[PDB]
């Protein structure tokens, strides 16, 4: 019945959150629970750029106001993204061939969303999942249109547009200090910040199998060590949800001064993509599973 958010800021971080959005907070128990537990939240789908921009400079921002409602109505943290990710390109994107052409629609889109919710938005994810699995950068629209470029672009322009806000870079499989795309990303990080690209963070896009969590406590502190001020644990669940995964997590989050806090993927198993796993800390009825308990407990002690 405790918070983890609470216990964790009582641990010296900055919060506990979770990714929801206005079909959630409608439904089952989430929001009470997210009143609860959570001190972050996250729009799972709603300021994606098929969600917010359907058309050209047509932009839609139903779904992503009612959250920012809903989180400044409850004291809530807000984390916003993402504002440059190949996964949800709406089509007239993904067909522009022409390099001022991309440039000029890509820092549009990010200083209209970023405007918008100026100084209300604590992190914001501008760039997501740029590497492949070998560490090369990810031959996405933005790569083979406007080239390397586009990553210092995209983070400029969100400097310009809220510099209240913490500018983060995301990706997954950086679960594992050897692995080649954390070596990229923390090596690639290095020399754009040395360059004075305004990159804040890294955002660990923390989706694990069972017993993955044990290497997170090397991986962890290899990604802290590009020298970001901040690195987050982003979108986490674990198959299977044993408490010996989360705690592994949470405790390499403990050990690393820079991770500011920890954000899961969603609230109950039943509403996860991968449900059959039932990878999350809520069960089917919104009881609190023993590897929530079993986090409660670590940060207690």
């Amino acid at each position: 019945a405790q918070s983890v958010d609470q216990l964790i800021k009582a641990r010296g971080k900055v919060y506990f959150g979770v990714a929801t959005d206005q079909n959630r907070l409608t439904t089952g128990k989430n929001a009470a629970i997210i009143q609860a537990d959570f001190g972050m939240v996250w729009p799972e789908n709603s300021m994606q750029w098929d969600a917010t921009e359907p058309s050209q400079g047509n932009f839609n921002f139903a779904g992503a106001d009612y959250l920012v409602n809903w989180a400044q109505q409850n004291g809530k943290l807000i984390g916003g993204g993402c504002l440059v990710w190949h996964s949800f390109l709406p089509s007239w994107v993904s067909s522009i061939t022409d390099k001022n052409t991309l440039t000029n629609v890509m820092k549009n889109h990010i200083t209209t969303l970023m405007t918008r919710y100026k100084g209300k938005i604590r992190t914001w994810d501008v760039v997501g999942e740029a590497f492949n699995e070998d560490g090369s950068l990810r031959q996405t629209v933005f790569l083979n249109v406007i080239g390397e470029d586009y990553i210092p672009i995209a983070f400029q322009t969100a400097r310009a547009a809220d510099p209240n806000a913490k500018l983060y870079i995301m990706d997954y499989n950086l679960d594992s200090a050897s692995y080649p795309k954390t070596q990229a990303i923390v090596n690639r990080v290095k020399q754009w910040r040395a360059a004075g690209v305004p990159i804040d963070g890294i955002g660990s896009q923390t989706h694990l199998s069972a017993g993955q969590g044990a290497g997170v406590l090397q991986a962890l502190p290899l990604l802290a060590s590009a020298g970001t001020p901040e690195v987050s644990i982003l979108m986490l669940d674990v198959a299977g949800a044993s408490p010996t995964d989360y705690v592994n997590v949470v405790n390499a989050c403990l050990n690393v001064q820079s991770c500011v806090g920890i954000t899961v993927m969603g609230v109950a198993d039943p509403d996860s993509v991968r449900a059959s796993t039932t990878p999350l800390l809520f069960d089917g009825n919104f009881n609190p599973k023993p590897a929530y308990n079993a986090i409660v407990q670590d940060l207690q002690q």
